[PDB]
């Protein structure tokens, strides 16, 4: 019952977005909801397709926590934990990465060749596309290993760039080989951010499941629908537990040359159409300042 | 004031619509409001920067009769008519090739560029993009001789699509010479379809100044959204003085190849968007049947 | 302690067989020991490397089957046979798919990637690159149906070969989409002797666990090191259960147009290079006639 | 009657000027008679067609004055005058670009692609290929206003050489916007010299009414067929008021780093292949000294 | 002292030929003087770089047999003679080769390559570009043999055109292995015409020592300027010794398919030029009809 | 009667050097026995297509010496002799370059074409890919003049990589003209390391008559497997008349950025294959040191 006028605005209001997108790389950091609610994952396979179809080139990285935490549940392998974090063995490094690559992201591949042959996926391993490199974690403030998990060390960028002109969408499972060759598992936050810097990405968006961020939880009027890098960077050792990792993605990209980065509300559906096409987005839009 | 659910759905129904277009050409017929109020003729040439900024290829074909008119007035040519047609003199020729090329065209060209380098005006003349052959009219029943006008005779139809492989939106003007040189004068309805035809487009769309087709005209009853070739050429004998050469249009594009052609409302602010990229468009749509 | 002058003489009668293969797709079925003990996977990889570094553009293929038993074991998944067979629910194929693409595959991709930036490891469901059809198989003589099993229905071909011009080394997991998107698992026998067609390879390679095709087990002088298609589809009724698919997998190809379809020693060390770089081989060697 | 002997060494004496010529642009200031007697622009046409069939990359580059008053006396419109200028409104502008893109160029066009599908028409408008910087004339020593006349600005250098890549030999109406959008009226000489330095022009050739330059005028015996930059800037203060533009815009093409500029006789039939393929030419040849 | 407008007049003829020939092939036979004498191999080499500077592809095939004579007889290889044939032996094949190959092409390309790095030697030895035909000639009206001597057999079109469209002058010296690879020394008329057929040559040019062709030697009003294939063939018969090989590949070309051939007079300096580019050329042009 | 676990270990060892060599250059100075042998000169065209067939670039540099002194004595040309050289005139430059180019080029292009369409003479004459500069020579200490003999002076390094880019084999025969187009002999040993520099040879080969490089002649136990070009130098004023300037080409090579050089022996049958896709060799390797 939505009259022509109203469609007609909407559809012209996109004009300046597609502009600056036409022909770049926007990476999107897929996970929580908008992964587990069948209409949201429906949805953000479309809009997958959508920026294809727009020649747009999109590059999904996605993660898995408690679909890794349910199958090793499932095969009974105990966990050793120091601090919140399990130690990554090398048994759990397969049974992560079994689960990422040969399980959920299997799902979106699958989402997404729904419209067409767009998808692929792929890890670190694959053409040595990225390397990992081991990471510790601070546990009561003193440096902690906890196993086979790192941050991406380099990207082959060329390679990368080589499959996204050739029309593909990759959806990244964030597994990578060591120098050694030894694999890690990569938190996906940190790795979207590194691939939107890696691949000269337009804009990197992350889906979160909350309406955008807030300065000063629970304050409702702390809310922001915008903001720059040295604002954000003054309120991160202010932020909640869940928004650190989101926030400090975002700092690292834009500071690393990403024009714009989005903490957006996957529980919108087609929040990535939503944020990318209209002027007031759906979530937080970070840039340079 | 609109709610982000529903921009989200605008948007997500364009999906199936980009799809079908990706990569093809769309020939428009610009003409009638949509070049006469600045609001209208904006919103075009924004709708042409659209197209090409989700990799579609927009191919503009332009007329200019009351320009034409006007221009002849104020030079005081007399004229001389035969039925309800001016004689094209070689005069009157030069005329309309320095008013349609040198004065409409150009006008749509800037408005176009001012949204990127893309519009490039074009006759036939220019690197034999196509020929025109002499044509006769009726008058009284008679085949009747009325100067240099003529039909489009044979498309550059790779010199054509190296132009738009190249980014570049062609603004015809719809002057060509025959085989011997001269230049001949095409009514812009007829060239609109004969190059939808020639290049292999997806659609044809030609603008006009009311909501659609009526098949029993004035009945408001008898306006019709979809209709198929073998319903609408057994209407053409009954149809109104005015839409006559728009229908004649899109049923030799249809029967020619051309998916689908579009009859619709100019006097809609961006009616080139909420044709192609909404379920209901704002026309009359005609595809083969 | 070997002498230079028997160096040259192996070097040099790798000539005509290099001559055949440069730019020309080998398909190899790896399965067997060849993937457990350690020395036979690591040169199988050097293998792969070694026909990259010569302009040979190599395709594997790979099974799994005792890897998928193990892990159903150890979730706890009963399962419901049919004759010899298992059913292959909804629920196993999602093990089966997560086995072979998320734990089989990537240990040959890392393998090979020890050497280089080859491998990539790929399913049916990525870019659409093939798709499966589901088969019956005959329980008692009857037609029985055993779940989200099939055959490679279509091959995107040009896709599949754009990967290989890439110099990239595409390492199989046989899973792929029906017509309607439901994923099923493809014996990789079967799987590769279709790929090998599809893909128009010189050679189609099968690894096995025995010196080559007895045509008359376990009569040892009934060892056979080259027969042609018409010879060996009249020993097929008489061969023992073990050698069938390979057998049919080599008819199939062979007929379908591979020039040679090869069954190997996957017990010697560098099988592969021992079948097609020297005169003598180490298996069978099947051509048309 | 003319023996073979003489026909062979005016043909052999074209060789070093080829060799110099291929593949180079050649910008061409086309006015003056060679545009108005009929004998003369079918010759310089089939001279661009000649260049372009050695291989060689012709750019005309032409003005209207005399025929832009014509029409403006056919419309009516009262001109206004500031020392010997006409004041360039709106209205002006917009008559000037409809005769030299409408009217002008359109002739030869047609006239060159006599010969084959080589000519283009185009302005600074289309594909954003020059812009346009306003400028003021002196009048009585003071700087003066004249309404929308300018300067070329900069050039798309690379959009103008893909052009002519294609093969095309575009012809040039030095209509161009400037920043804001806003078209102006280039003079075709100063043109002419911005476009062959942007190209990085081999040649520069202006067409004059003229045997060449006289450094005395009327002296008969101050004619010179060969001069430097430094001795020519020394004598344009001393010019007489036609030769002025022609000699500036030779000084400014050279200085800019093309290597010659030639002010040859347009009277003289075939001038562009004199003056390019014969050691004497016909006129004055300009280089750096 | 010659005036402007005769060389505006012999320029301007030009034309015509220049657009048939631009981008084409040219096979041009030279021998006789225009070999020997300093000023028309000078001019013959300024010719050939004359046509490649037009966008033109000449391919030159000469001869030696004096050269080959004078080297047999300096090395005192006595021979051994069937009517009027040397009998090829392999030794005097070796001479012939080395002598056309290594002496009479190396002043060709030297020559030609004064102008520019233009001209390449070979052969059919040389990536297999041509094969060879052992031939017999009629001795008293029985076919004889004589030794290695042969017509060719097959043209590797692709790589000779490859090697054009590199920008090459092929200097062709007309020896060619055999299907066993022994090499045959092939008369260069004959060859010349059949690598001008095989390269698909706009014109076949063959040098001699006449004016043209007389068609009742020695009676001087039977010299034709132009003349076809049937008319032609009726006189070959009639002919005189030295003018039935060159007639004979005229007629062999342009029946194979080359528009046109000519046999031309070798003694006029720049006869290549006169031939091609003057409409009366300085021979006989022969024609399908 | 091989062992195939023998022949694997044989053919594996190659992969280390293949992986090296893939798509690199590799310049092979071809003489000696190599080529007066059948059996051996055979196998050494066996290995230029052997290279070919694995991807890798060869280009072989050829010399003549013997060739050309028995051609100028069956020519009855009286030599002058200052120290041990040849003095060379024009007409020993003729005949040494017919010699090398029209015979001994000759024979080594058929023998690899016998196996593919792959070798193609050259000389520094075709294309201009090199060019020479005059050479004196020492005579008791003294600079002597010899005639035309000289050094590479520069490489066409863009059309000889295009040459070997498009799959050929290039034969190159020493000779080249100085910069006033005077053509010289060049020694090849000199030639072949300015040529491995200049291309960017991954390795050069120079075939010699003896196991390797003996340090202090005839101490067997001087014979040395690897040397460094500061330990080489050290002792080329030690060496011996023959093996001096094979060692200086091979320290002017590696001190020239080519990786390695090798001097192998010739009269072991396929010494290529020994080189280079052995562990051991057959000869002496220098590197950088
Ligand atoms: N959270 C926001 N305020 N988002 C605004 C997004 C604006 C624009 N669509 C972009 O992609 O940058
Ligand atoms: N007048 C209509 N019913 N139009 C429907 C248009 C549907 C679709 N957007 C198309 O471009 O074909
Ligand atoms: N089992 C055999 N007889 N094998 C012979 C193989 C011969 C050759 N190397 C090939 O790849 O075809
Ligand atoms: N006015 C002259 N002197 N002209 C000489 C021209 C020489 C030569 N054809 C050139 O294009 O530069
Ligand atoms: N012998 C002759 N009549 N020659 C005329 C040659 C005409 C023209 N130049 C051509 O190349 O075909
Ligand atoms: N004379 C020697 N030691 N040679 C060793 C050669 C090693 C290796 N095949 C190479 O090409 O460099």
């Amino acid at each position: 019952a939505l009259p022509t006028h109203i469609k007609a605005q909407v559809l012209a209001e996109a004009l300046p977005w597609l502009k600056q997108l036409h022909g770049k790389v926007v990476v999107v950091k897929y996970g929580g909801n908008a992964m587990t609610d069948d209409t949201l994952r429906r949805a953000f396979a479309a809009d997958m397709a959508f920026l294809r179809n727009c020649g747009i080139h999109p590059v999904v990285v996605h993660g898995g926590g408690p679909q890794i935490t349910a199958m090793l549940r499932r095969l009974g392998i105990e966990g050793d934990f120091k601090g919140g974090f399990r130690v990554t063995t090398p048994e759990v490094l397969d049974v992560a990465r079994m689960v990422l690559f040969g399980q959920v992201g299997r799902e979106l591949v699958n989402l997404i060749n729904a419209h067409g042959p767009y998808a692929v996926g792929i890890t670190g391993e694959d053409a040595q596309l990225f390397t990992a490199v081991r990471r510790s974690v601070t546990v009561d403030g003193v440096a902690t290993d906890i196993g086979l998990v790192g941050d991406v060390d380099q990207v082959n960028t060329a390679a990368m760039l080589d499959l996204v002109a050739a029309g593909r969408i990759p959806v990244v499972s964030t597994l990578a080989p060591d120098a050694d060759g030894v694999v890690h598992n990569i938190n996906a936050d940190t790795a979207a951010a590194a691939v939107a810097e890696a691949l000269g990405a337009e804009k990197l968006l992350m889906l979160t499941d909350i309406d955008g961020l807030y300065t000063r939880w629970p304050d409702r009027d702390s809310l922001v629908s915008e903001i720059d890098t040295g604002t954000l960077a003054q309120l991160l050792p202010t932020l909640e537990s869940g928004m650190v990792p989101k926030v400090e993605a975002c700092l690292r990209a834009v500071i690393g040359g990403v024009p714009s980065a989005h903490i957006i509300d996957g529980r919108v559906t087609h929040c990535v159409l939503v944020e990318l096409f209209t002027d007031a987005g759906t979530g937080t839009k970070v840039v340079r300042g």
